[PDB]
């Protein structure tokens, strides 16, 4: 009925569409698979880009959710292989409770967190730079673990912020796709960071 529920209705469908993509993604051969470095940082770059995009439709978000799902399996399989499959469940479980807890608090809190926009914008740019640096010169385990905890905190704060702005701002019906897409990217980026963190933590 309300705009918040319609956004979260779209959000759940992108999760479902992504899960089918993830299943399909297992059949991609190693020849057609991009480097792990590139795949991880591309999601940070798209999270930044898709936030500032104008006039996004329902066809874009659902097709994006599907394709991104396919390009998530290489990362999932990597960290499951180096540290056991249990880290994928730990990562997904931790993402789900963080999103539920922070999403609920953000959506019903009386304080308006609009002032954080600049703080979170520069943090994503920093992660983007360090992620791009990682392609050419790969960071060691401890720097990657440090990078992962920081990314976890930034993308946890974005969920709080995003649900908070949905309540506090006058969101028109034409922004339902773009707001759900940002929730999807926040979720996916939080998952990747927890997965890498717990992946490396159990790696040695
Ligand atoms: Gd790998």
């Amino acid at each position: 009925q309300s705009i918040m529920q319609r956004i979260l209705t779209v959000f759940v469908f992108t999760l479902l569409i992504a899960t089918v993509g993830l299943f399909i993604g297992q059949f991609v051969p190693v020849a057609l698979m991009l480097p792990l470095s590139i795949l991880e940082v591309a999601m940070i770059i798209l999270a930044f880009w898709m936030r500032r995009r104008k006039a996004v439709g329902y066809a874009f978000v659902y097709t994006f959710a599907f394709v991104s799902g396919i390009t998530l399996f290489p990362i999932v399989s990597h960290y499951a292989s180096i540290a056991g499959a249990y880290v994928v469940l730990e990562a997904f479980g931790s993402t789900f409770v963080i999103f539920a807890v922070l999403g609920t608090i953000g959506a019903k809190m009386k304080k308006d967190l609009s002032f954080l926009w600049s703080f979170l914008l520069v943090a994503v740019l920093a992660l983007a730079v360090v992620g791009i640096f990682n392609i050419f010169s790969p960071l060691n385990s401890a720097a990657m673990m440090a990078y992962s905890v920081i990314g976890t905190i930034v993308f946890s704060l974005y969920i709080l912020y995003d649900l908070n702005q949905i309540k506090h701002r006058h969101i028109t019906e034409d922004l339902i796709p773009v707001m759900a897409l940002s929730l999807y990217l926040d979720f996916i980026n939080l998952f990747i960071n927890l997965l890498r963190f717990f992946g490396i933590l159990s790696s040695d």
